[PDB]
RNA sequence: GGGGCCUUAGCUCAGCUGGGAGAGCGCCUGCUGCAGGAGGUCAGCGGUUCGAUCCCGCUAGGCUCC
RNA sequence: GGGGCCUUAGCUCAGGGGAGAGCGCCUGCUCGCAGGAGGUCAGCGGUUCGAUCCCGCUAGGCUCCACCA
């Protein structure tokens, strides 16, 4: 994980710098892992994420709006009640443990001035948020509950002491000596990456890697120098915040990965490298798991239709072969003087037979637009946002861009606000572009006659909300507004369109991000 | 006795009142919590029909009901 | 079964004159500010110049009774 307890130190000296003295003057919970601290520290109002998300679980400063649940969950009027207009008088890490304390300076009911704790404990599916009165040491709440079935060692609920999770018993890379590595590692059992993160706090695979591979050779000479010299680099805060992708695959570090090859790029702090790292990633999977009732459902659905169209299929196949019982109580007819109801069980095995043909090719062709419709709902499900999650339940169950040269784009996220949009929004002589032939947003300029960069702009915002998002090059389709239609009976989204041009664009996150209009 | 309702995967139940057998939990696999697996004559038996938990015929059993 | 009482905005409650106030939630402003959000006034049909506040009924929720052989 490059989350690591290096990283949290970091971060945790980042967060010292911008944020110690500060004062909370909001608390918002925008998702259920995820709780976002409003600071004035410094002449500045800072925006403090802390995410107990079991993938994505990770402290920074960051610039990204989030939306706020009309009604705030009981955790965040829980913290609220606590911490909310209080001073963070210190920030520090459990050891080199992924644990942030922040100390935060509040006051009771009755004005009196109270310390509290809340620990931020980044440990993937045990990730947590924990808040402590700082005297008894004793819970107020954290955003998951951990009951003593669950963890014989430690409990988290109201009302109980708090627990560190176990001590590893592992040496500081802050505090370790030449002599330290070299009476802990041995040299000739191999795998000394892993030897690395057994013997010291904090280390993860990532860091023992790139110690190992800046040692050259690793041996009794180079290894601890290297170390020593990482180690150093970390102590003393020369931070090189980097994301390095290799076969594109991202990874994310505080100091350069010089062991990974691939292209890295640098960054002035670490939020902005985390917001990139998990955009996309943490919303996708969540939707994965929320439509996974739905994804269950529906491919099976597709799937009945596909077994329901071969069976029917049989069944024409019968239809034909069954003029063979027409010739046989014909010759039975013509034969009679030299059985009968034989004659007849053939006869009406035929005419069952050939009867059944033109039901299943019905139900077959059926069962096909039933296929596509649900081909269609899994693509959508696939690019969808929250909302666009709810308006396909809702189907089932019967955003503003500005151009760099200043034109209004419109996007519809799901089908009934790409109809919308199409139908209600739009003007005649307004540019529709959607992806070509991959499910995708509707996306509409305001102007008739827009720029080729405008059109790139918008075609880019079509790819990056389509299925094709993580495509190098995708075909998007513009034409007029005037050449779309929506066909009599077709579910809402749906559109034929005419007198296209198609445009290839690659899809980009920060170039549909810089267009947003907020 | 008279009416009433259900029997479905390892387990417990969905499924519109034919549109093509599912979920949760448990279990098996790998990953680092995740997905992916298995698994049903839909109590059984036989009609209906293009498909039947689905419609009806036809018997189990258990509950509801005096 | 009968009596007795209840049903107002997210929440708590004001209130025959055309449904408010605080808090929450939103507006910009940093322990006060500054404007919004939101009502079939349980419902019904009627008294009338207007009904949340008449009056009669229907819900529902509580409460008290339903005994004597």
């Amino acid at each position: 994980m490059s989350f690591d307890g290096m990283f949290t130190y970091g971060m945790t000296h980042e967060l010292n710098e911008k944020i110690m003295g500060g004062r909370i003057t909001k608390i918002h919970q925008p998702y259920k892992h995820d709780v976002i601290f409003h600071i004035r520290a410094k002449g500045k109002n800072q925006k403090l994420l802390l995410s107990a998300h079991p993938s994505y679980s990770r402290v920074h400063i960051t610039a990204q709006a989030y939306e706020n649940p009309s009604e705030p969950p009981m955790f965040c009027m829980l913290l609220r009640k606590h911490i909310e207009g209080g001073f963070i008088e210190k920030i520090e890490q459990a050891g080199l443990d992924r644990i942030m304390i922040f100390h935060i300076k509040s006051r009771n009911e009755i004005g009196d001035e109270t310390v509290r704790k809340l620990y931020v404990e980044i440990m993937g599916r045990h990730s947590n948020i924990i808040l402590t009165d700082a005297a008894e040491n004793v819970i107020i709440d954290g955003l998951k509950h951990l009951s003593p079935s669950m963890n014989s060692y430690r409990t988290v609920l109201p009302g109980q002491d708090y627990k560190l999770p176990p001590a590893q018993d592992k040496i500081s890379p802050l505090e370790a000596s030449e002599d330290d590595i070299l009476r802990h590692l041995s040299f000739q059992e191999g795998r000394l990456d892993k030897q690395i993160v057994d013997h010291f706090s904090g280390v993860s695979p990532l860091f023992a890697k790139e110690a190992v591979h800046r040692a050259g050779l690793a041996n009794k000479v180079t290894l601890p120098k290297a170390l020593l010299a990482l180690f150093a680099e970390v102590k003393e805060h020369r931070f090189i915040p980097n994301i390095t992708t290799v076969n594109g695959k991202e990874y994310f570090y505080l100091l350069e990965l010089t062991h990974l090859k691939g292209e890295a790029r640098r960054f002035d702090s670490l939020s902005e490298l985390l917001d990139r790292f998990y955009f996309g990633k943490a919303e996708r999977d969540r939707v994965k798991q929320q439509a996974q009732d739905l994804e269950r459902f529906v491919v099976n659905e597709r799937k009945k239709n596909a077994n329901k169209i071969k069976k029917l299929e049989k069944t024409l196949e019968y239809s034909e072969n069954a003029k063979e019982f027409q010739l046989y109580g014909e010759l039975l007819t013509a034969n009679l003087y030299m059985p009968s109801e034989n004659a007849q069980a053939y006869f009406t095995k035929y005419q069952k037979a050939k009867n059944s043909v033109a039901v299943v090719e019905e139900q077959i062709r059926l069962a096909q637009e039933e296929i596509e419709y649900f081909d269609q709902l899994i693509q959508q499900l696939s690019s969808a946002s929250p909302r666009d999650i709810s308006e396909i339940r809702e189907e089932l169950v019967e955003e503003t861009y500005e151009s760099t040269s200043g034109l209004t784009i419109l996007v519809g996220k799901n089908n009934r606000q790409n109809e919308y949009l199409t139908t209600r929004v739009a003007a005649r002589d307004d540019i529709w572009l959607h992806t070509k032939d991959i499910p995708g947003s509707h996306v509409v300029i305001r102007s008739s006659e827009p720029d080729e960069q405008t059109i790139m702009e918008a075609a880019t915002i079509a790819a990056y909300f389509s299925k094709a998002k993580d495509s190098s090059s995708v075909p998007v389709d513009y034409t007029k507004i005037r050449h779309v239609k929506k066909p009599n009976g077709a579910k809402p989204g749906f559109v034929t369109y005419d007198s296209q041009h198609t445009v290839f664009v690659t899809p980009d996150a920060d170039t549909v991000i810089k267009l947003k209009k907020s």
